[PDB]
């Protein structure tokens, strides 16, 4: 299931929270040099590394992903 | 040290000899809905994947992409 996120919601969704997702997007849109300002798909594996980069599970860290909606259902 | 695929002059290239280089782009655009059929950048790691279908080295398989105009020759620094 498409790991399509909202960078228009990801950029107001709180720091607090969000803020190490924020800096992961920022290394692949780099890397990639997609600058776009609205989605960026990811790899199915980058879930378990932002899981550990949150030191969450990745099922804890999708339903927080869905309740900002950077991603859906 | 980008791996971009040609896409136009892969077409060219006799089935016998490209097939299952063509058959693996169909299917990566495929998986991606990607369908501007000029070029297809793919995973540096791709290349052990084509190396094992086509049953070549790195190095070979990277030779002949290059002969057959797919990639340009950059591709060399990615083995
Ligand atoms: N997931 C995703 N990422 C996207 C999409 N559009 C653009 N990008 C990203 O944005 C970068 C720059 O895109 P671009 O310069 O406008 O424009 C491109 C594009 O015109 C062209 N290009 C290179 N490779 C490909 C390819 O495999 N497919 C397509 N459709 N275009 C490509 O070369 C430039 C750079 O390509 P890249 O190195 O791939 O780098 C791309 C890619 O990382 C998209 O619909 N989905
Ligand atoms: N810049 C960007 N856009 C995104 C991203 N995710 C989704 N999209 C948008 O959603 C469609 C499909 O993205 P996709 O699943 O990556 O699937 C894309 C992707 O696989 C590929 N693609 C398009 N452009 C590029 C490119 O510049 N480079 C590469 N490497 N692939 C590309 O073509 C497929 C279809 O592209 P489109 O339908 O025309 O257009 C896109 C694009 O408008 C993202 O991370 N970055
Ligand atoms: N080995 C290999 N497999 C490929 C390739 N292109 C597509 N696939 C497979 O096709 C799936 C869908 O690709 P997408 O629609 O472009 O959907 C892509 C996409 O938009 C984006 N994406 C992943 N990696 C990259 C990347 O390196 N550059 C860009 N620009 N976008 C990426 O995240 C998505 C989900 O990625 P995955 O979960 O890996 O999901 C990928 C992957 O399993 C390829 O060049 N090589
Ligand atoms: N549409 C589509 N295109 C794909 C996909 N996988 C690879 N590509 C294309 O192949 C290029 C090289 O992929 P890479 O060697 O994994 O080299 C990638 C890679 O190591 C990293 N990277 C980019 N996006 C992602 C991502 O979503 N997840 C991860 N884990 N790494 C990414 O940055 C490098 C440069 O990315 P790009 O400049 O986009 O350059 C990407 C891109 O144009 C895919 O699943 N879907």
């Amino acid at each position: 299931p498409k790991l399509v996120l909202d960078l228009e919601r990801m950029a107001h969704v709180p720091q607090e929270k969000a803020g190490p997702l924020q800096r992961y997007a920022a290394t692949i849109q780099s890397q990639r040099g997609d600058y776009n300002g609205k989605v960026l798909s990811i790899r199915q594996d980058d879930l378990r590394t932002l899981a550990v980069i949150y030191d969450q599970s990745p099922s804890v860290l999708t339903e927080q992903l869905i309740s900002w909606g950077v991603l859906d259902a």
